């Protein structure tokens, strides 16, 4: 039958594969784990499977709760093949436009869905893009301005220093800084 896609996301080699929790919120980012098909493109300290953020977590002794999937341009993995059965979440993000207001009132809306059903425990949101930086490191962040009042500034600061990589797309950074609270 047909060949399935298996390319290596152009910089996904680049970053580190997941960041600290960030202090102070539920939030931890990570870039995208690559299923097995993807392994042979890789040499074996560039593999980063669904095990192994599952592994880098439980080092960090923290433990996901949700997962939210920005991704759109391939299938990295399957949700049914997450190792531990966590809840999954797709909201395509797509494009290099700052995320839309649709976009963003489905990652506030999924956030707050799982604050309230998780009151009682600390389990983390994990949320990935590609590199789990730029469109993840806005979503995060104009979840935090909007909701919980932080300066963007502030935002943009804890998240690049909790990811180890600095958010880069300058029309992200400038929406986060100056542009419009949306609508809870
Ligand atoms: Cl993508």
């Amino acid at each position: 039958g047909p060949l399935g896609s298996n390319h290596i996301p152009e910089r996904w080699k680049d970053y580190l594969p997941v960041g600290q929790r960030m202090p102070g919120t539920r939030f931890i980012a990570f870039k995208v784990p690559l299923q097995k098909s993807f392994e042979k493109k890789l040499a074996p300290e560039e593999c980063f499977s669904p095990l192994d953020l599952f592994n880098k977590i439980r080092e960090q002794n923290e433990e996901l709760g949700l997962i939210i999937d920005l991704t759109y341009t391939q299938r990295y993995y399957k949700p049914e093949d997450l190792p531990e059965t966590v809840p999954y979440l797709k909201i395509f993000t797509v494009g290099h436009q700052v995320p839309d207001d649709e976009t963003i009132f489905k990652f506030k809306h999924a956030v707050n869905g799982f604050l309230k059903e998780n009151k009682d425990n600390d389990k983390l949101i994990g949320v990935h893009s590609t590199h789990g930086l730029n469109r993840t490191g806005y979503l995060i962040c104009r979840y935090l301005i909007d909701v919980e009042g932080v300066r963007p500034d502030d935002a943009i600061e804890l998240f690049n220093r909790c990811r180890g990589h600095c958010l880069e797309r300058q029309n992200y950074i400038e929406d986060l800084q100056n542009g419009p609270i949306r609508k809870n």
